[PDB]
C-alpha cells in the first residue's frame, strides 16, 4: 500500500522515508503533518559529487531527493491533494476549491536539502482533505538517468528476426508495406522499436522516442496511440537486418519475409 510506479529515467538508490498515510481529521478540512529524513554520510557525499548537465541545459546535481505523492492498492501514478503545500527545511517548495485535478508529478527537493549528515532534514505537508480520497507521500534518493542511459540498457534487454518474419507470414495468410523512417523524426530508423503490444510492423526511433519522454514523459506510440512503456519495448532484430542493406530507400514491401522497395 502506497507504492508507485517506478520512472523509467530515475533508479531507485534508497528509500529515504517509506510510504506513509496522510492521515486526515475527519472534522477539519486543513491538515498538515511533518515528516523527518537524516542522510548518512556516504549519501550527502553522492549527492554533492553527481553534478552534471541535466536537460534544460542546466547544471544540477543528478543524484536527487525525490518527494512522490499518491492515492491509496497496487503501483500507483504520481498524485497531488487539493491544495497541496510543501515546506522543506521552512523553505516553501513552489510546484511544478472542491475538484483539484492537476496531475501529478516527482517532486525534486535536492536544492532545498540539508547536504548534511549531522542534522536532520524536514519536511511539512499541508492539504485539503476530500472524501473518500486518502493519499500516501514517500521520499527516496534516485538518480536521473539520461535518455542515452536508458537507450543503452534497452540494448542489453533485441528480438530475433524470425519473430516478426512469423507475424508477416502469420498476418498475410495481398502485400505488407511498412516505411524505414521514423513516423516521429521522419529520418531513417536509427534503432528500430516498438513495444510488445504493437500489433503493427512499423517501428520508431529508440532513441528519439526516449528523448521525447525524457522531457514529456507520455510513453504513447507514435504509430498507434497504444501505450507503449519502457518495460514493454523491444528492438527489431529484422528491421536492424533491412537498415544495414539499404539506403536511400524510404519504403519496403514485404511477400509470403522477402521484401522489395
Ligand atoms: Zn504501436
Amino acid at each position: 500500500q502506497g507504492q508507485l510506479k517506478n520512472l523509467p529515467f530515475y533508479d531507485v538508490l534508497d528509500v529515504l522515508i517509506k510510504p506513509t498515510s496522510l492521515v486526515q481529521s475527519s472534522i477539519q478540512r486543513f491538515q498538515e503533518k511533518f515528516f523527518i529524513f537524516a542522510l548518512t554520510p556516504q549519501q550527502v557525499r553522492e549527492i554533492c559529487i553527481s553534478r552534471d548537465f541535466l536537460p534544460g541545459g542546466r547544471r544540477d546535481y543528478t543524484v536527487q531527493v525525490q518527494l512522490r505523492l499518491c492515492l491509496a492498492t497496487c503501483p500507483q501514478e504520481d498524485n497531488y491533494p487539493n491544495s497541496l503545500c510543501i515546506k522543506v527545511n521552512g523553505k516553501l517548495f513552489p510546484l511544478p476549491g472542491i475538484e483539484q485535478k492537476r496531475p501529478g508529478r516527482p517532486l525534486n527537493i535536492t536544492s532545498l536539502v540539508r547536504l548534511s549528515s549531522a542534522v536532520p532534514n524536514q519536511i511539512s505537508i499541508s492539504w485539503a482533505s476530500e472524501i473518500g480520497k486518502n493519499y500516501s507521500m514517500s521520499v527516496y534518493l534516485v538518480r536521473q538517468l539520461t535518455s542515452a542511459m536508458l537507450l543503452q540498457r534497452l540494448k542489453m534487454k533485441i528480438r530475433n528476426p524470425d519473430h516478426s518474419r512469423a507475424l508477416i507470414k502469420e498476418k498475410l495468410t495481398t502485400s505488407l508495406r511498412v516505411s524505414l523512417m521514423c513516423p516521429l523524426g521522419k529520418m531513417r530508423l536509427t534503432i528500430p522499436c516498438r513495444a510488445v503490444t504493437c500489433t503493427h510492423l512499423q517501428c520508431f526511433d529508440a532513441a528519439l522516442y526516449l528523448q521525447m519522454n525524457e522531457k514529456k514523459p507520455t510513453w504513447i506510440c507514435p504509430v498507434c496511440d497504444k501505450k507503449a512503456a519502457y518495460e514493454s519495448l523491444i528492438l527489431d532484430g529484422l528491421f536492424m537486418e533491412i537498415l544495414n542493406d539499404c539506403s536511400d530507400v524510404d519504403e519496403i514491401k514485404f511477400q509470403e519475409g522477402s521484401w522489395c522497395p
